[PDB]
């Protein structure tokens, strides 16, 4: 055993030892209890970043802990290979996105192997391979026939200069992000998952997830946005029917979640496309300009809750069916055509968005709810104005005194008996659009034929292979300009036809990869029946916060989809969720030639020859060039120091502040662990660890065993229930300090020192397995993973009798 700790010598050997023993190459073995630990698979962007290293070290700590406790642990790895960065890199460097993607994969794989993650590489998948995406094309065809996938027109944002479709995040002030050209809204046919058919299932099955964080469950309920409300019809007044046809000449229909405030409505509002807006704007050019300013804006929910809510009066009037009040119709920029009826009622006294709208335009505010002895101020909002659990009605005629629920049914009965309304349930959830006007993605298995229409490709002819000999050029998606791809025969009649050139949303590949890992070489289906039944569902999921709500919701959706097709038998994919905090770092800038700044990577900076300004700390990003390359951390201190610093500097949910001093401290603790064992072996070699009855031990050795087994208990709880690995490292450190302070020179003293060290190297093996595997083999000849997790000796926790 070498005196000094040298990670470059031991980490390659420990990895070859785990690979030769195939400790993490697991199969469907019904003898050991299964455990599926899943970390979110990475996009192959070129090389790992610090967020990758933290995510996969967390997942490896949890996997190695469960392995040491006797579980059949599956920790698979794979590559989320589709998406825009390969397409952008293809244009910047004139290479094929596939070649760019496969090069990044082979390099990033060696980086992951160099970190010693106990990963079943026999289950590796790359989603850009036909071996993978043929199965999401398969499910597509199956759901297309059943109607769960359907084709319908939808409005996108067309950049006429870049000749490409833009995401709303890429539209700034009505113009394209990279061109500045005014976007044009275009109606094109696109494909959708009828996810609204599963809204109730997606909401109620959250009750099964006893171990999910409540806020994550709350965020899924707000996205779905279920409400039980009331459809209400306001009859159009006799003086307001000009230009109106059909029912729009008869009544104005609205949806409301507060029909117990119907007596308090003071005006109504309609979308800019509502026929009442069309008819009223006919002879009024101010309303025409307002309708156009609405129709040329962004409808994104982010760009709607932040926007100035504005409106214009129309001069048309409708009648409140419950009290005969004559209410004016306004056009409003927050009412959206396509969300329900395209019209709403406004109760400024009990809706904060209506309160602010009415305060702006001096519209009336009619209190119809009372809460205790609270005074009502019509010029200042209070949160009790919106109170529903304690609301008693006032100024409501024969409804005064009722609470929310009995006023709801009273109003329902009143409206229904006169035909002017009925209860209704709605969801904010929209159908999932999966058409992408992009090349580097999974082709949509639709063939367009004039005789037969939109026809799905037969299962025999799957996959529809995306050609990889393509370099995109940024003037439209390449597939649409490639006849050798889209020219084909119709599968129903054999005549000339045209393939779908759009590709799928990449959220699709991430919605089911956790099932493909169970049998990634299976060629008869998405997932083999045997392997899906054994592995069941993901026991632990570790990932990031970016796009998490949509990713989770989509993966739950696909699970129920695949279950109903007979592929899986579980209802929910993820039993536990751990979202890691970001990794932050300081920023450094130097002013520009004309009132600006410029940021430089921290590695290329002289800390403590020109002076550079130390700015502020933020997430490691290319925006201010503060991303510390993890490869330079590995080369400098070894993989164990990299893993130790990430697990020690912060709890996994908390943000982790990069510290050069922190990394040095981590590496210095590893040398201490190494030197602690070495000095122990050079003073007599190894012995049999202490075990059994502990009476007759000295007061000092008894206390060391108490600290030992109390530390084992703390580390177990930190790994198993708290998932707080930083305090677990702190615990082992405290045990080592008590060790150093203890005379372990006697025969029984060495037996206790052996037990202290044999436990310490096993308590830290999930965090730093290279040095722990190496130190363990110098103390003990048995296999570490068969010695298992250190057990708690409760007899050593029973203090003396005084
Ligand atoms: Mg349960
Ligand atoms: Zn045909």
């Amino acid at each position: 055993m070498q005196e000094h700790y040298q990670p470059a010598a031991i980490e390659p050997a420990a990895q070859k030892k785990w690979d030769d023993a195939r400790i993490s190459n697991v199969s469907e073995d019904a003898s050991k209890p299964k455990y599926y630990c899943l970390s979110m698979f990475p996009y192959p962007s070129g090389k790992l970043h610090m967020g990758h290293v933290r995510n996969y070290t967390i997942g490896d700590v949890l996997s190695r802990f469960k392995l040491l406790n006797g579980f059949n642990v599956m920790q698979p790895m794979g590559w989320d290979a589709f998406g825009m960065p390969a397409e952008n890199a293809a244009m910047k460097n004139n290479v094929a996105p596939a070649a760019w993607t496969y090069d990044n994969i082979e390099y990033m794989k060696t980086q992951l192997k160099s970190l010693g993650f106990a990963v079943d590489w026999e289950r590796e998948v790359a989603t850009c391979k036909p071996e993978y995406y043929r199965w999401e094309q398969w499910l597509f065809t199956k759901l297309f026939e059943k109607g769960i996938v359907y084709r319908k027109n939808g409005t996108v944002n067309w950049d006429p200069v870049d000749q490409t479709v833009l995401a709303n995040e890429q539209v700034i002030d009505g113009r394209g992000w990279r061109s500045g050209a005014l976007i044009e809204k275009r109606e094109i046919p696109m494909y959708y998952f009828k996810i609204t058919d599963y809204a109730e299932e997606l909401l109620n099955d959250l009750d099964k997830l006893e171990h999910w964080p409540e806020q994550v469950k709350t965020m899924q309920r707000n996205w779905i946005g279920k409400s039980r409300g009331m459809t209400v019809r306001f009859a159009v007044s006799d003086d307001s029917k000009q230009g109106l046809e059909g029912d729009y000449a008869k009544f104005l229909q609205v949806y409301t979640t507060r029909p117990d405030t119907l007596m308090g409505a003071t005006y109504v509002a309609v979308a800019a496309e509502h026929p009442l807006a069309t008819a009223a704007a006919a002879d009024k050019p101010e309303l025409q300009a307002f309708i156009a300013e609405c129709k040329a804006g962004s409808v994104a929910e982010a760009d709607m809750a932040t926007m100035e809510k504005k409106g214009v009066p129309t001069g048309r009037y409708v009648v409140n069916p419950l009290n005969g009040d004559k209410l004016e119709v306004w056009i409003a920029n927050y009412v959206l055509w396509g969300y329900g009826d395209g019209a709403v009622m406004a109760v400024p006294a009990h809706d904060e968005r209506d309160f602010e709208f009415a305060a702006k335009y001096n519209l009336p505010k009619k209190q119809v709810i009372a809460v205790g002895d609270n005074a009502f101020d019509a010029n200042r909002w209070q949160e009790w104005y919106g109170d529903k659990e304690n609301g008693v009605l006032v100024n409501s005629g024969d409804l005064d005194g009722l609470d929310f629920q009995t006023a709801f049914d009273a109003v329902a009965a009143k409206l229904q008996s006169q035909g002017a309304g009925e209860p209704k349930t709605q969801y904010r959830l929209r159908d999932w659009g999966i058409s992408r006007q992009r090349y580097w993605g999974c082709p949509i298995p639709i063939v367009h034929c004039e005789k037969c229409g939109n026809v799905p490709v037969p299962a025999d002819q799957l996959p529809v292979v995306l050609p990889e000999n393509v370099v995109p050029d940024g003037m439209g998606s390449p597939l649409a300009k490639m006849p050798e791809f889209y020219e084909t025969s119709c599968p129903c009649c054999g005549g000339a036809a045209k393939r779908e050139t759009d590709t799928m949303d990449t959220f699709i590949e991430s919605s089911w990869y956790f099932f493909r890992y169970m049998s990634p070489k299976f060629s008869d289906g998405m997932v083999s029946a045997e392997s899906a039944k054994y592995w069941g569902a993901v026991d632990q999921y570790i990932g990031g916060i970016e796009h998490a709500i949509a990713h989770l919701l989509y993966a739950r959706f696909f699970t129920k989809l695949m279950r109903d097709e007979g592929l899986v038998n579980v209802d929910e994919p993820f039993e536990r969720l751990l979202t890691q905090g970001m990794v932050v770092c300081e920023t450094y800038y130097r002013e520009n030639d004309k009132g600006g700044k410029d940021w430089i990577n921290p590695a290329d900076v002289e800390l403590t020859g020109l002076p550079v300004v130390i700015s502020g700390t933020e997430k490691m990003s290319k925006s201010k060039n503060n991303g510390v390359d993890p490869q330079e951390l590995i080369n400098a201190y070894g993989a164990d120091t990299a893993r130790l610093f990430m697990m020690f500097a912060a709890p996994p949910e908390q943000s982790l502040e990069w510290s050069d001093s922190g990394v040095e401290g981590a590496h210095r603790f590893l040398r201490r662990l190494w030197r602690t064992v070495y000095e122990y072996l050079k003073q007599g070699g190894a012995v049999k660890a202490f075990a059994g009855n502990q009476d007759g031990l000295s007061k000092e050795l008894k206390d060391l065993r108490h600290k030992l087994h109390s530390t084992t208990a703390k580390v177990s709880d930190d790994y198993g229930r708290r998932q707080q690995f930083n305090t677990a490292i702190a615990a082992v450190m405290e045990l080592l300090n008590q060790y150093d302070k203890t005379d372990t020179g006697s025969e029984q003293g060495r037996a206790v020192a052996q037990e202290v060290l044999e436990a310490a190297v096993r308590l830290l093996w999930p965090i730093v397995p290279h040095i722990c595997e190496t130190l363990w083999s110098e103390l003990n000849g048995a296999k570490l993973w068969e010695a298992g997790w250190p057990t708690v000796d409760e007899a050593a926790l029973v203090k003396s009798e005084i």
